[PDB]
């Protein structure tokens, strides 16, 4: 029974996990087929009379089935909003100087593409026809959520899921699935071998439950829709990777070009005809901006894109530290006043006016921002506050030793190599050119971190420095224990995501060109940031901009922030190196920082073992109740949980490394802290599951018996699967812009007719862990009546 449960149910739950997750990414990539979109609005066109050529019929048309061409689910999401300026896509094609590039739409191409419906005798495309395919696609938004599910997939570790590019004359990316196939294989063979075993022992109607293929999340009803409907054929994988692979090859694909200029009075007017004599520019879609918001930001937009509203400084735990110098002294962070006389905001105009861009925060994990940099400046954030204990006012040197005095000691030491998130009120963030890859740290966690270094009492000591471990509170090291490998794991993410898009770059012939963003929004050539007819030079020389009194301001020319530009500083090969420029620092510092967690972890005396709540929380309590406590694999399983949602994205407080000692979630991090790892996990690791295997073998007859090998198989693939499904849910998915995305689907649900993994209802089928709260859960393990936990299962 207890078996059955750790065995049959286990496997069950896991294999349906990876069910919904496969399924949903299916669904999600069949919305962004553009070969079928392309096609459609081929056949659209063809099948059209003229008064009914506008979005709206189109947006009818996708929505339905036509012969072999399949219906798209979104048709709105992947065809131009009506009033998109289209000098936002395509580089200057685009003459965005002037008040009639206004007046050029995609309304403008619908009304273009009036006089080109209907079959020519021939019955072939009309070059127009292949134009409208291309010009009227949202191109930029299927590559942004092409890319974002391919990121949320992507999986090397244990080589479930590997994003290889063999490039033939097709742009080919291919998501190799041999790994997570293999595993599939194996667990359906496991939970197949156990339920075979116990069928003797347990009553034929729970059997049946858990088999009859009727039943969601049954081993058969998995038999058919996971493996015959998915992995090996309804559309399976093999093709799933196809149209991935049509997708981006026709995203980067050369075309034909239209000449888009535009405007007689309205939107409804054309200068537009066919070029053909075009730049070869023009030939492909340019995705620079889309590229730029997964780094940095989309500086296009309202204040880049990012959500940056101006709060107090001490809004962040660590405000003091927001400072230039010891705390005793005059601060003498400040603001320039005048730029021609080059004064600065004395002392309190200074304290009272100067505000932070909320880019991060101490009270919460990822919620917003969820680009590389603002990802990983976030992360640095929580690290510090995480770990200085504010009651002895001390945090370990190790921990930033590496980061501050090493790698990225120019970010924190000198001045310019960091983004200026600091200005005086009234001074939105606006429009910001690229940051290079010196500037990727945010100024204000770069003066914290000096702060640390760097600040002394009056005898001369250390202020804010422990410098050897044995002087860490107790409970500090347990917050160690337990969030060092999610900030080792989640700054590996970073890296993964760094290199994984560097090689999107490298083997692919995407062109990641901009628009010519001056021209739209009208500023100087030599701004470096620019909102509302303001002007920011290289220098900074700015009133409002951040300085410091006395010296000069935060800003360092071809370093802090580069210029916006116009299409010509805006080429598809500038901002290539730009963005790999980004990437790189932000490598380079979550290598750092990564290797600066191992290494005090290391140094700790860490021997996790599955589902211990505390340290010596299981030699205690054999000492108190002379029994093993019961930690069964399924708990880990309450990772599984649905994800919240905040402005239409997942985030995972569980699993983000914030929590706090003792706390319920601590208790669950700290016992299953080997098991969210990358490290093999013995069965010795986790005692719980060797005594029910034990337990089991002391009733049954030799032949019935379980062996060390088959038990080790069965729960390393139960450790893959979970890791799998965690890594893709909780980190891959929360660590980037994830709406309209697979990652974060609820794998569970009340209703079987939504999800095969059934909580509190007819067919409910899921384990302890998923019907119940973490209470529960830490009480089942902490609990001296063990009888009666046993009794709920």
């Amino acid at each position: 029974i207890f078996l059955f449960h750790e065995t049959v149910i286990t496997g069950l739950n896991l294999l349906s996990a990876i069910y919904v997750l496969l399924n949903n990414f299916r669904n999600n990539i069949k919305g962004l087929d553009l070969d079928t979109i392309q096609k459609s609005i081929i056949e659209w066109l063809r099948e059209t009379q003229a008064a009914n050529v506008n979005r709206a019929n189109l947006i009818d048309w996708l929505g339905r089935k036509h012969g072999a061409i399949s219906e798209i689910r979104n048709p709105g999401l992947v065809i131009k909003e009506i009033n998109m300026r289209l000098s936002m896509v395509y580089p200057d094609t685009e003459a965005a100087a002037a008040a009639q590039d206004r007046n050029l739409t995609t309304e403008t191409l619908f009304a273009w593409i009036v006089p080109y419906v209907g079959i020519p005798a021939g019955g072939g495309v009309r070059p127009e026809q292949e134009l409208a395919a291309r010009y009227l696609v949202d191109n930029q938004r299927i590559m942004q959520l092409l890319l974002t599910n391919i990121f949320e997939m992507t999986s090397s570790f244990n080589k479930m899921v590997q994003v290889r590019f063999p490039e033939t004359s097709t742009a080919q990316v291919h998501l190799d699935f041999t790994g997570l196939i293999s595993l599939i294989d194996s667990l359906m063979a496991d939970t197949k071998y156990f339920l075979d075993l116990l069928r003797p022992h347990i009553d034929k109607n729970i059997i049946q439950y858990y088999e009859n293929r009727s039943n969601p999340g049954s081993f058969y009803w998995l038999e058919e829709h996971l493996i015959d409907k998915l992995i090996k054929p309804e559309l399976g994988l093999e093709g799933v990777n196809q149209i991935i692979n049509k997708t981006y090859t026709l995203l980067t694909k050369p075309y034909n070009v239209l000449q888009l200029r535009g405007g007689a009075q309205r939107r409804d007017a054309a200068n537009i005809q066919i070029n053909n004599n075009p730049q070869s520019s023009e030939r492909f879609e340019q995705y620079g901006r889309v590229f730029s918001r997964l780094v940095f930001y989309d500086a296009l937009e309202n204040n880049s894109g990012l959500r940056v509203e101006q709060v107090a400084l001490g809004d962040f735990r660590l405000s003091n530290l927001i400072r230039t110098n010891n705390a005793q002294e005059e601060n003498t962070l400040s603001y320039w006043d005048n730029i021609a006389l080059r004064t600065y905001a004395n002392v309190n105009d200074a304290a009272n006016n100067l505000r932070r861009y909320r880019l991060y925060g101490s009270d919460y994990g990822i919620q917003n921002n969820r680009s590389m940099m603002m990802v990983f400046n976030q992360l640095i954030a929580s690290y510090i506050t995480r770990f200085y204990d504010a009651p002895s006012g001390k945090i370990y040197l190790n921990l930033i030793n590496a980061f501050a005095n090493g790698n990225f000691s120019q970010a924190v030491m000198e001045m310019g190599y960091a983004h200026p998130d600091l200005a005086r009120n009234n001074n939105v963030f606006g429009h910001r050119g690229d940051p290079t890859e010196q500037s990727v740290l945010l100024l204000s966690l770069g003066l914290i971190l000096q702060r640390l270094i760097k600040d002394t009492n009056r005898q001369g000591l250390s202020q804010h420095l422990i410098s050897t471990l044995t002087e860490i509170p107790i409970y500090l090291k347990e917050n160690y224990r337990a969030n060092l490998p999610l900030f080792n794991k989640m700054f590996n993410i970073l890296i993964s995501q760094g290199e994984l898009l560097k090689q999107f770059i490298q083997y692919t012939n995407v062109q990641l060109a901009r628009p010519n963003l001056t021209a739209l929004l009208g500023a100087n050539n030599d701004s470096v940031i620019y909102y509302n007819n303001n002007n920011v030079p290289a220098t900074g020389l700015s009133v409002g901009q951040a300085a410091l009194r006395g010296i000069g301001g935060v800003f360092r020319p071809n370093v802090t922030l580069m210029p916006l530009g116009d299409a010509q500083n805006n080429t598809s090969d500038v901002v290539r190196k730009r963005l790999v420029a980004v990437i790189d620092g932000i490598i380079r510092g979550s290598h750092t920082l990564a290797d600066s967690a191992m290494e005090v972890l290391h140094e700790l005396t860490d021997h996790p073992i599955y589902l211990e709540t505390e340290e010596h929380f299981i030699q205690n309590y054999m000492s108190r109740y002379n029994k093993e406590p019961l930690m069964p694999f399924s708990l880990s399983l309450y990772y599984l949980h649905d994800l919240r949602i905040e402005n239409n994205e997942v985030y995972d407080p569980l699993l983000y490394p914030n929590l706090e000692s003792g706390s319920p979630e601590f208790k669950l991090l700290y016992g299953t802290r080997k098991l969210l790892g990358n490290d093999p996990v013995q069965l010795s690791d986790m005692p719980g599951v060797q005594l029910i295997m034990k337990n089991y073998n002391e009733t049954v007859v030799a032949r019935e018996q379980i062996t060390p090998t088959r038990f080790e198989h069965f729960y390393t693939h139960a450790i893959q699967a979970l890791r799998f499904i965690i890594n893709i849910r909780s980190f891959k998915t929360v660590m980037m812009y994830n709406e309209n995305t697979f990652g974060g689907v609820n794998l569970i649900s009340e209703n079987r007719d939504d999800k095969p993994i059934i909580t509190a209802g007819i067919g409910m089928n899921a384990v302890y862990s998923l019907r119940k709260t973490l209470q529960d859960v830490i009480s089942f393990v902490e609990s001296s009546y063990q009888e009666e936990q046993i009794n709920h299962i």
